């Protein structure tokens, strides 16, 4: 499997891919991965991959050609998926990292463009995929955030929330870790551990109490906390 990404700055990308599960997978012939530049395929005259948007408009846009000559230096095929990275895409999910780690070539189109000439829209990207309502400088932290949990799907919950960890030292600035859990009764530990999940749940997620299928001893121990708070 492999990954090419389209990018203005390729070395925003330096110690990313070479440290971590990028390193280890790509180290281990597990994917191969590309970094392209723009204005390495660019003709115009200053070297630009952007020019002006017919009928007006504030931004500039990204120029068809470029991109095109991108996807066919890099052996794009027809079952090659190009990823835009596009504010207004679909936003990523798990779903979608199951989805693309089943994919041979990927490519991710990166860029601060205020727009995009559709021509590369219609033809060439098969999937633009979004971050969040929040709004970005450029997609080349996207991009790699998405290779991270699609990687980590390559062979390279119950509903309620984590239950609180300690470690040493027991103290620690007066803070001590709750007795159950060294006292070696498991049992107790777990059953512990469960109530803790429970009352955080309740706190701070009720919703997903609501969406959990309660025990008697789960309904039990939220009254004997919601009564322990009066
Ligand atoms: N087309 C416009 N407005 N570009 C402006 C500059 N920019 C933004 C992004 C972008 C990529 N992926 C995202 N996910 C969530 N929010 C975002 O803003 C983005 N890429 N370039």
């Amino acid at each position: 499997s492999k990954i090419d990404y389209l990018t203005l700055f390729p070395e925003m990308f330096d110690g990313v891919l070479n440290h971590s599960i990028m390193k280890r997978a790509q180290e281990n012939n597990k994917l191969q991965i590309n970094t392209v530049n723009f204005r390495d395929y660019a003709i115009n005259k200053h070297n630009q991959v952007d020019d002006y948007p017919y009928g007006g408009g504030q931004g500039m846009v990204l120029k068809p050609e470029p991109v095109f000559n991108a996807m066919e230096d890099l052996d794009v095929t027809e079952q090659t998926r190009v990823i835009l990275m596009c504010p207004q895409g679909e936003p990523f999910s798990h779903q979608k990292a199951v989805e693309l780690s089943k994919a041979d070539h990927i490519v991710f189109i990166c860029g601060h463009y205020e727009g995009y000439d559709e021509r590369i829209r219609t033809h060439l990207v098969t999937d633009e995929i979004s971050m969040g309502d929040y709004v970005l400088t450029g997609g080349e932290l996207p991009a790699m955030t998405m290779t991270d949990a699609i990687v980590r799907l390559i062979p390279g919950s119950d509903g309620l929330l984590e239950f609180p960890q300690y470690t040493r030292p027991r103290e620690f600035k007066g803070l001590t870790v709750p007795d159950v859990l060294l006292s070696g009764n498991h049992a107790n530990i777990d059953a512990w551990r469960h109530e803790q999940k429970l009352i955080r749940t309740y706190n701070k997620r009720p919703d997903l109490i609501e969406k959990y299928p309660l025990t008697n001893a789960d309904k039990q121990i939220l009254e004997r906390y919601k009564i322990g708070l009066k």
